[PDB]
């Protein structure tokens, strides 16, 4: 089946300033997803070649080199449509409504999303995901791409807290990044994923 | 939204005998799933509280105790229907052809499957899984519960490589666990599963 | 340099029943510990080897090898001697001093001990270690082996709390594994330890 | 015991330029170093509060925290002397012996310790420490903080591989700051370290 590819961003490297910097984009963008696009092929690549050879021998490397580059090419690939220039403001629709239903309000939403994402030490995101075993909303702040999650769990809306996310424009204080996240979320884009993510069941 | 519940296993507790012991079927079902669901719906209902006291500060801990219950509970009840009585033999059909595609043969998936099984340092799991970005047929190699996966993964088939879910009967000799698996597969559910699964995009 | 050994119980594998199993013992040390030592030298091998042959893209496999067998054979060399048929009862001298200071009395260290090892979420240890920076006693949880815990921090008393170590005999109740453990805990083992580590500074 | 506080740089902020700026060795040093002084007091003070109050169902966040914090004040306590303006060029005496009998020559460590550093997945270090076991070099690469490395294992030679630590200067290009590390650093810091852990045994 068809190689992962790198998707173009869906709005100019400078739309979302000055919330997120253009210096930003184009660096995490260009160089940092490329890498995951490449790692996750490379993995799926070597993994073949161990098994025609009958050699799996170093199958606990390619399997954590798969996880780590497909989750990492998973994740920003649902980001970047997460964010717009017209972004902002708050959920509507049957998204609003769930968002209060699992959460409580908007307001309780946004400050769980935001302690999640600053409380992570080392690399990691804070998410909001369909479980798809419950049919519920939930958070679940991951490590580094590929831990602190379960199976199935269908992500909705991301928040990248690695540091090469935000340092270039706010250094060490990552809590002003988080709140200048909230500018820019496409609350449109996270209603459609739902729509998708509500007709996924377990079984 | 209604609280997860503990599934009833779907076939005699002694039916995988040979193979996994009664013994180890009641313990791993009644003691060790019961308790993350338990886990689970605590996690949550703590969230909750968390968000309505306006007190936070926990956060860390609870979106662990959600990510590792909420896995335990869905690896496990992916699991329990994995298994039959009338398993065993090869996958068929467009499941058959497509693990044919995948992974080369049969017989090299298993090995591949084999040898991330038994190559988990500490607790873990062996699984199949749709890739929702790719469209894929994957095999991950999951730490715990929780960790070394990709969002929106959905499984297919797991093996569970706990020690509680083999030492009773095989020891510390977790190859001839591995080994007996195979006699149990129910390829059938994971058939199903796959029907399932290949409906599923990340958009 | 000489590769690493197996170290011998120092007493019969019966020696500490009824609190821990002869049955657990001798597989545990005979089979676990082995592969430790096994896997220790081997991964010192294969680092060599990679060095020699420019295969350095291996790596993280190779450095996870060496960190998870060493681990596993430092600890498993502090277990055996930490426990003993004429232990139990109490930390007396320096040693029960310093745990009166740093933990508030013997019971309230019980206390905290035994909720690190109840606790854990997959495998791992409760240990009680000296800080080689600020010169004090904490106990550390480690996860697998080689996790959550800080450098130089020099080992005192370890209870292993992977599945192994308690399941032929417990099953999944932990609890009773870790009241029997302290039965059997050999404090003058604990207590030259001490000594040695007081001696230790990071600088 | 004495509450963990900051150890000053012993050079100006500015000293290891070209290689490392003085714009992150302030905000690495006296931001980031900062939080992990201050997490690691909050931890021990937290744990006694848990003790006293019988809330230690909060131990895993608990434990998590110090090893965490305590590990950041370790790991960047270490770092700061093992650089120097007047560094650079290569180990002698003993030291310099024992590299090239444990990696083959300096050459063969640098490459070593330079693919451990890049191949970090998610933030970490790369270390050169003595097994207080086998009583030899071995060189860890260490997940976050904490993770990945074997109880007692004296840390030598550090290098700082999380984002914070070369982001503003070298971007996404971290084989450019591992090459400028070797320029700064301190050889006779590290050849003091190694006289102090020969004398450690884990016993
Ligand atoms: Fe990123
Ligand atoms: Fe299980
Ligand atoms: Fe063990
Ligand atoms: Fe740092």
């Amino acid at each position: 089946s068809a190689p992962y590819t790198l998707p173009e961003l869906p709005y100019d490297y400078s739309a979302l300033e000055p919330w997120i910097s253009g210096e930003i984009m184009e660096l995490h963008h260009d160089k940092h997803h490329a890498a995951y696009v490449k790692g996750a092929n490379d993995a799926l690549e070597q993994l073949a070649e161990a098994r025609e050879k009958g050699d799996l021998s170093k199958v606990n490397l390619l399997q954590k080199n798969l996880a780590f580059n497909l989750a990492g090419h998973v994740n920003h690939t649902v980001f970047w449509p997460n964010l717009s220039p017209d972004g902002g403001d708050k959920p509507e629709g049957e998204l609003g409504a769930a968002i209060d239903d699992a959460f409580g309000s908007f307001d309780a939403f946004r400050a769980h999303f935001s302690a999640a994402a600053t409380g992570i030490q080392g690399s990691g995101w804070a998410i909001l995901a369909w479980d798809i075993l419950g049919q519920r909303l939930i958070i679940e702040q991951l490590y580094d791409h590929q831990g602190n999650l379960a199976a199935g769990s269908y992500p909705l809306l991301m928040l990248d807290m690695w540091e090469h996310a935000f340092y270039l424009q706010y250094k060490n204080v990552k809590a002003d990044y988080v709140k200048a996240f909230w500018n820019v979320v496409n609350w449109a884009d996270v209603a459609k994923r739902f729509e998708d993510a509500r007709k996924v069941a377990l079984g």
